[PDB]
Protein backbone atom coordinates (compact mmCIF):
# COMPACT_ATOMS: atom_id res chain seq x y z
CA UNK A 1 0.00 0.00 0.00
CA UNK A 2 0.82 3.95 -0.08
CA UNK A 3 3.64 4.82 2.40
CA UNK A 4 1.79 7.01 5.27
CA UNK A 5 2.70 10.89 5.74
CA UNK A 6 2.40 13.45 8.18
CA UNK A 7 2.45 17.31 8.33
CA UNK A 8 5.98 18.12 9.83
CA UNK A 9 4.12 21.49 11.52
CA UNK A 10 1.36 21.77 13.32
CA UNK A 11 0.82 17.89 13.69
CA UNK A 12 -1.29 17.57 16.74
CA UNK A 13 -2.81 20.74 17.10
CA UNK A 14 -6.40 19.19 16.41
CA UNK A 15 -5.07 16.44 18.96
CA UNK A 16 -4.83 18.58 21.96
CA UNK A 17 -7.78 20.78 21.66
CA UNK A 18 -11.06 20.04 23.08
CA UNK A 19 -13.33 17.83 21.09
CA UNK A 20 -15.43 21.05 20.48
CA UNK A 21 -12.89 22.39 18.76
CA UNK A 22 -12.71 20.56 15.73
CA UNK A 23 -15.88 17.78 16.31
CA UNK A 24 -18.34 20.29 13.54
CA UNK A 25 -20.62 17.12 13.13
CA UNK A 26 -22.30 18.03 16.81
CA UNK A 27 -22.12 22.00 16.33
CA UNK A 28 -25.15 24.40 17.42
CA UNK A 29 -25.53 27.13 14.99
CA UNK A 30 -26.15 30.35 16.62
CA UNK A 31 -29.16 32.31 14.39
CA UNK A 32 -29.09 35.67 13.70
CA UNK A 33 -32.06 37.55 12.36
CA UNK A 34 -32.50 37.41 8.97
CA UNK A 35 -34.67 40.75 8.73
CA UNK A 36 -31.48 42.44 9.93
CA UNK A 37 -30.16 42.38 6.09
CA UNK A 38 -31.03 43.90 3.12
CA UNK A 39 -30.24 42.00 -0.30
CA UNK A 40 -28.60 45.12 -2.52
CA UNK A 41 -27.45 42.78 -6.09
CA UNK A 42 -25.93 39.72 -6.26
CA UNK A 43 -22.47 39.11 -6.83
CA UNK A 44 -21.71 35.76 -7.82
CA UNK A 45 -23.14 32.32 -8.32
CA UNK A 46 -21.07 28.86 -7.94
CA UNK A 47 -22.63 25.16 -8.08
CA UNK A 48 -23.01 25.34 -4.27
CA UNK A 49 -24.01 29.06 -3.15
CA UNK A 50 -25.17 32.14 -4.57
CA UNK A 51 -23.25 35.44 -2.96
CA UNK A 52 -24.62 39.01 -2.68
CA UNK A 53 -23.39 42.55 -1.68
CA UNK A 54 -26.47 43.47 1.51
CA UNK A 55 -26.81 46.38 3.76
CA UNK A 56 -27.23 45.50 7.46
CA UNK A 57 -29.99 47.92 8.21
CA UNK A 58 -29.22 47.48 12.18
CA UNK A 59 -25.91 49.68 11.21
CA UNK A 60 -26.05 50.68 7.64
CA UNK A 61 -23.03 48.70 6.97
CA UNK A 62 -21.91 46.82 4.07
CA UNK A 63 -22.04 43.29 4.49
CA UNK A 64 -21.80 40.08 1.81
CA UNK A 65 -24.40 37.45 2.01
CA UNK A 66 -23.57 33.62 0.88
CA UNK A 67 -26.53 32.01 0.40
CA UNK A 68 -25.78 28.26 0.55
CA UNK A 69 -27.51 26.09 -2.48
CA UNK A 70 -28.32 22.28 -0.57
CA UNK A 71 -25.60 20.67 0.22
CA UNK A 72 -24.65 18.43 3.49
CA UNK A 73 -25.49 20.00 6.41
CA UNK A 74 -21.76 18.50 7.72
CA UNK A 75 -20.32 20.50 5.21
CA UNK A 76 -22.41 23.82 6.33
CA UNK A 77 -21.40 23.15 9.69
CA UNK A 78 -17.78 22.56 8.77
CA UNK A 79 -17.57 25.69 7.13
CA UNK A 80 -19.38 27.48 9.71
CA UNK A 81 -16.92 26.06 12.32
CA UNK A 82 -14.12 26.65 10.98
CA UNK A 83 -14.96 30.27 10.16
CA UNK A 84 -15.76 30.99 14.01
CA UNK A 85 -12.48 29.12 15.20
CA UNK A 86 -10.62 31.81 12.97
CA UNK A 87 -12.15 34.79 13.26
CA UNK A 88 -10.45 37.44 14.13
CA UNK A 89 -7.36 35.88 12.70
CA UNK A 90 -5.19 37.68 10.20
CA UNK A 91 -6.26 38.69 7.37
CA UNK A 92 -9.51 35.92 7.49
CA UNK A 93 -12.29 37.00 6.56
CA UNK A 94 -14.54 37.92 9.24
CA UNK A 95 -18.16 35.55 9.76
CA UNK A 96 -20.42 38.41 11.33
CA UNK A 97 -23.51 36.22 10.94
CA UNK A 98 -25.49 32.94 10.26
CA UNK A 99 -29.23 33.51 9.21
CA UNK A 100 -32.22 31.13 7.87
CA UNK A 101 -32.84 32.16 4.30
CA UNK A 102 -36.79 31.94 4.20
CA UNK A 103 -36.94 31.58 -0.25
CA UNK A 104 -33.60 29.35 -0.34
CA UNK A 105 -34.45 27.14 2.93
CA UNK A 106 -31.24 27.64 3.22
CA UNK A 107 -28.61 29.08 5.78
CA UNK A 108 -26.89 32.59 5.09
CA UNK A 109 -23.60 33.33 5.84
CA UNK A 110 -23.03 37.19 6.41
CA UNK A 111 -19.69 38.42 6.45
CA UNK A 112 -17.42 41.62 6.48
CA UNK A 113 -17.24 43.46 3.15
CA UNK A 114 -14.27 44.27 1.33
CA UNK A 115 -14.10 46.79 -1.61
CA UNK A 116 -12.57 44.74 -4.03
CA UNK A 117 -10.78 44.85 -7.18
CA UNK A 118 -11.48 41.97 -9.67
CA UNK A 119 -7.69 40.01 -9.98
CA UNK A 120 -7.32 40.06 -13.75
CA UNK A 121 -7.27 43.58 -13.40
CA UNK A 122 -5.50 43.87 -10.01
CA UNK A 123 -2.83 41.61 -11.03
CA UNK A 124 -1.96 43.91 -14.30
CA UNK A 125 -0.84 46.58 -12.04
CA UNK A 126 0.38 45.61 -9.34
CA UNK A 127 4.30 45.79 -8.33
CA UNK A 128 7.32 43.98 -7.42
CA UNK A 129 6.54 45.74 -4.11
CA UNK A 130 3.02 45.20 -4.09
CA UNK A 131 3.39 41.55 -4.99
CA UNK A 132 6.07 40.81 -2.32
CA UNK A 133 3.19 43.22 0.79
CA UNK A 134 0.49 40.82 -0.36
CA UNK A 135 2.26 37.32 -1.22
CA UNK A 136 3.47 38.16 3.17
CA UNK A 137 -0.42 39.02 4.28
CA UNK A 138 -1.34 35.34 2.65
CA UNK A 139 1.19 33.83 4.53
CA UNK A 140 -0.08 35.46 7.59
CA UNK A 141 -3.38 33.89 6.66
CA UNK A 142 -2.49 30.82 5.86
CA UNK A 143 0.10 30.21 9.01
CA UNK A 144 -2.85 31.14 11.27
CA UNK A 145 -4.85 29.35 9.57
CA UNK A 146 -2.20 26.34 9.91
CA UNK A 147 -1.53 27.20 13.37
CA UNK A 148 -5.42 26.63 14.21
CA UNK A 149 -5.39 22.74 12.65
CA UNK A 150 -6.91 24.18 9.11
CA UNK A 151 -5.72 23.91 5.58
CA UNK A 152 -7.64 25.84 3.10
CA UNK A 153 -7.47 23.87 -0.06
CA UNK A 154 -8.60 26.38 -2.63
CA UNK A 155 -6.28 29.06 -2.42
CA UNK A 156 -6.19 30.78 -5.88
CA UNK A 157 -6.33 34.30 -6.96
CA UNK A 158 -10.25 34.51 -6.89
CA UNK A 159 -10.27 33.70 -2.84
CA UNK A 160 -7.95 36.69 -1.94
CA UNK A 161 -9.96 40.10 -1.98
CA UNK A 162 -7.60 42.81 -1.78
CA UNK A 163 -8.96 46.32 -0.89
CA UNK A 164 -5.54 48.04 -2.77
CA UNK A 165 -7.09 51.36 -1.40
CA UNK A 166 -6.59 50.40 2.08
CA UNK A 167 -3.77 48.09 1.21
CA UNK A 168 -6.35 45.25 2.89
CA UNK A 169 -6.10 41.81 2.44
CA UNK A 170 -9.30 38.89 3.52
CA UNK A 171 -8.83 35.21 2.87
CA UNK A 172 -11.94 33.82 2.11
CA UNK A 173 -14.15 31.03 0.72
CA UNK A 174 -13.70 28.68 3.46
CA UNK A 175 -16.50 26.19 1.77
CA UNK A 176 -13.36 23.76 1.13
CA UNK A 177 -11.11 23.81 4.29
CA UNK A 178 -11.16 20.89 6.72
CA UNK A 179 -9.41 19.87 10.19
CA UNK A 180 -5.92 18.30 9.51
CA UNK A 181 -5.96 14.91 11.77
CA UNK A 182 -2.44 12.98 11.52
CA UNK A 183 -2.89 9.98 8.84
CA UNK A 184 -6.82 10.89 8.30
CA UNK A 185 -7.30 10.20 4.26
CA UNK A 186 -9.02 13.35 2.55
CA UNK A 187 -10.96 13.66 -0.70
CA UNK A 188 -8.37 14.89 -3.42
CA UNK A 189 -11.56 16.75 -5.45
CA UNK A 190 -10.84 19.82 -3.62
CA UNK A 191 -8.75 23.34 -5.05
CA UNK A 192 -8.83 24.61 -8.71
CA UNK A 193 -7.31 22.73 -11.58
CA UNK A 194 -4.58 25.54 -12.18
CA UNK A 195 -3.72 25.25 -8.42
CA UNK A 196 -4.01 21.65 -7.42
CA UNK A 197 -0.80 20.11 -6.13
CA UNK A 198 0.70 16.74 -7.18
CA UNK A 199 -0.96 15.21 -4.45
CA UNK A 200 -3.77 15.44 -5.50
CA UNK A 201 -3.23 14.67 -9.44
CA UNK A 202 -1.30 11.09 -8.21
CA UNK A 203 -4.88 10.21 -5.84
CA UNK A 204 -2.72 10.89 -2.43
CA UNK A 205 -5.06 11.28 0.20
CA UNK A 206 -2.90 11.51 3.13
CA UNK A 207 -2.32 15.13 2.57
CA UNK A 208 -1.38 18.20 4.76
CA UNK A 209 -1.47 21.95 4.85
CA UNK A 210 1.59 21.95 2.47
CA UNK A 211 -1.18 21.64 -0.45
CA UNK A 212 -1.94 25.08 0.00
CA UNK A 213 1.86 26.18 -0.26
CA UNK A 214 1.67 24.54 -3.35
CA UNK A 215 -1.67 26.62 -4.66
CA UNK A 216 0.40 29.28 -3.52
CA UNK A 217 3.31 28.55 -5.42
CA UNK A 218 0.87 28.65 -8.41
CA UNK A 219 -0.08 32.47 -7.62
CA UNK A 220 3.19 33.81 -7.18
CA UNK A 221 4.42 32.28 -10.78
CA UNK A 222 1.49 33.97 -12.21
CA UNK A 223 2.49 37.08 -10.92
CA UNK A 224 6.05 37.30 -11.26
CA UNK A 225 6.07 35.43 -14.75
CA UNK A 226 2.80 37.26 -15.81
CA UNK A 227 1.38 34.06 -17.04
CA UNK A 228 -2.26 33.43 -15.43
CA UNK A 229 -2.72 30.94 -14.94
CA UNK A 230 0.81 29.28 -14.74
CA UNK A 231 0.33 25.53 -14.83
CA UNK A 232 -2.73 25.40 -17.77
CA UNK A 233 -4.01 21.95 -18.17
CA UNK A 234 -6.56 21.36 -20.26
CA UNK A 235 -8.19 18.66 -17.68
CA UNK A 236 -6.66 17.17 -14.63
CA UNK A 237 -4.07 14.43 -16.75
CA UNK A 238 -2.84 17.49 -18.42
CA UNK A 239 -2.56 19.18 -15.10
CA UNK A 240 0.20 16.80 -13.99
CA UNK A 241 1.61 16.79 -17.60
CA UNK A 242 2.37 20.32 -17.56
CA UNK A 243 4.20 20.50 -14.07
CA UNK A 244 6.17 17.61 -15.13
CA UNK A 245 7.36 20.18 -17.92
CA UNK A 246 8.95 21.78 -15.90
CA UNK A 247 9.57 20.46 -12.56
CA UNK A 248 10.69 17.33 -14.72
CA UNK A 249 9.94 13.86 -14.86
CA UNK A 250 12.42 12.52 -13.11
CA UNK A 251 11.11 14.20 -10.12
CA UNK A 252 7.96 12.97 -10.20
CA UNK A 253 9.08 9.66 -10.30
CA UNK A 254 11.17 9.59 -7.11
CA UNK A 255 7.71 11.56 -5.31
CA UNK A 256 5.66 8.67 -6.15
CA UNK A 257 8.07 6.08 -5.41
CA UNK A 258 8.67 7.58 -2.56
CA UNK A 259 5.16 6.84 -1.15
CA UNK A 260 5.20 3.61 -3.22
CA UNK A 261 2.39 5.75 -5.50
CA UNK A 262 1.67 4.81 -9.06
CA UNK A 263 0.80 6.56 -12.03
CA UNK A 264 -2.46 6.07 -14.03
CA UNK A 265 -1.49 3.95 -16.41
CA UNK A 266 -3.48 6.20 -18.74
CA UNK A 267 -0.14 8.72 -18.54
CA UNK A 268 1.67 6.43 -19.82
CA UNK A 269 0.78 7.78 -23.90
CA UNK A 270 1.04 11.87 -22.59
CA UNK A 271 3.94 11.85 -19.78
CA UNK A 272 7.18 11.47 -21.96
CA UNK A 273 10.53 12.52 -20.39
CA UNK A 274 11.48 16.34 -19.34
CA UNK A 275 14.45 17.58 -17.64
CA UNK A 276 14.22 20.04 -14.57
CA UNK A 277 13.55 23.36 -16.14
CA UNK A 278 15.51 26.56 -14.76
CA UNK A 279 13.45 28.99 -13.73
CA UNK A 280 15.21 31.52 -15.90
CA UNK A 281 13.55 30.35 -18.94
CA UNK A 282 10.54 31.92 -17.79
CA UNK A 283 11.94 35.65 -17.71
CA UNK A 284 11.53 37.95 -20.10
CA UNK A 285 11.91 41.97 -21.00
CA UNK A 286 8.55 42.04 -19.81
CA UNK A 287 7.94 40.83 -16.66
CA UNK A 288 11.56 40.84 -15.14
CA UNK A 289 10.81 43.52 -13.06
CA UNK A 290 8.48 41.33 -10.91
CA UNK A 291 11.99 38.51 -11.25
CA UNK A 292 14.86 38.68 -8.55
CA UNK A 293 17.42 35.91 -7.40
CA UNK A 294 15.22 35.82 -4.33
CA UNK A 295 11.30 35.36 -5.80
CA UNK A 296 12.95 32.65 -7.82
CA UNK A 297 14.54 30.81 -5.26
CA UNK A 298 11.17 31.53 -3.03
CA UNK A 299 9.02 29.91 -5.77
CA UNK A 300 11.47 27.44 -6.42
CA UNK A 301 11.30 26.29 -2.21
CA UNK A 302 6.93 26.38 -2.52
CA UNK A 303 6.75 24.33 -6.23
CA UNK A 304 8.10 20.56 -4.96
CA UNK A 305 6.67 18.29 -5.88
CA UNK A 306 7.19 15.84 -2.91
CA UNK A 307 4.58 17.93 -0.02
CA UNK A 308 7.13 17.17 2.93
CA UNK A 309 9.58 19.20 1.25
CA UNK A 310 7.50 22.67 0.55
CA UNK A 311 8.43 25.40 2.88
CA UNK A 312 5.86 26.03 5.37
CA UNK A 313 3.96 29.12 5.89
CA UNK A 314 6.39 30.42 8.39
CA UNK A 315 9.29 29.39 6.97
CA UNK A 316 8.49 31.22 3.83
CA UNK A 317 7.96 34.11 5.70
CA UNK A 318 11.32 33.93 7.19
CA UNK A 319 12.63 33.83 3.32
CA UNK A 320 14.55 36.80 1.82
CA UNK A 321 12.15 37.70 -0.96
CA UNK A 322 10.51 39.50 2.07
CA UNK A 323 13.00 41.30 3.71
CA UNK A 324 12.03 44.74 1.26
CA UNK A 325 8.55 44.69 2.42
CA UNK A 326 7.99 46.76 5.78
CA UNK A 327 7.11 45.42 8.95
CA UNK A 328 4.84 47.13 11.38
C1 LIG B 1 -16.93 41.70 -2.22
O1 LIG B 1 -16.42 41.42 -0.89
C2 LIG B 1 -16.52 40.06 -0.48
C3 LIG B 1 -16.71 39.02 -1.45
C4 LIG B 1 -16.78 37.70 -1.01
C5 LIG B 1 -16.70 37.40 0.35
C6 LIG B 1 -16.78 36.01 0.87
C7 LIG B 1 -17.01 34.90 0.21
S1 LIG B 1 -17.59 34.55 -1.31
C8 LIG B 1 -17.59 32.85 -1.34
N1 LIG B 1 -17.92 32.00 -2.18
C9 LIG B 1 -18.43 32.31 -3.53
C10 LIG B 1 -17.65 32.92 -4.44
C11 LIG B 1 -18.17 33.19 -5.73
C12 LIG B 1 -19.48 32.82 -6.04
C13 LIG B 1 -20.27 32.19 -5.10
O2 LIG B 1 -21.59 31.80 -5.40
C14 LIG B 1 -19.75 31.91 -3.85
N2 LIG B 1 -17.09 32.31 0.00
C15 LIG B 1 -16.72 33.56 0.99
O3 LIG B 1 -16.28 33.46 2.11
C16 LIG B 1 -16.51 38.44 1.33
C17 LIG B 1 -16.43 39.75 0.88
O4 LIG B 1 -16.25 40.82 1.83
Amino acid sequence: GPVPSRARVYTDVNTHRPREYWDYESHVVEWGNQDDYQLVRKLGRGKYSEVFEAINITNNEKVVVKILKPVKKKKIKREIKILENLRGGPNIITLADIVKDPVSRTPALVFEHVNNTDFKQLYQTLTDYDIRFYMYEILKALDYCHSMGIMHRDVKPHNVMIDHEHRKLRLIDWGLAEFYHPGQEYNVRVASRYFKGPELLVDYQMYDYSLDMWSLGCMLASMIFRKEPFFHGHDNYDQLVRIAKVLGTEDLYDYIDKYNIELDPRFNDILGRHSRKRWERFVHSENQHLVSPEALDFLDKLLRYDHQSRLTAREAMEHPYFYTVVKD
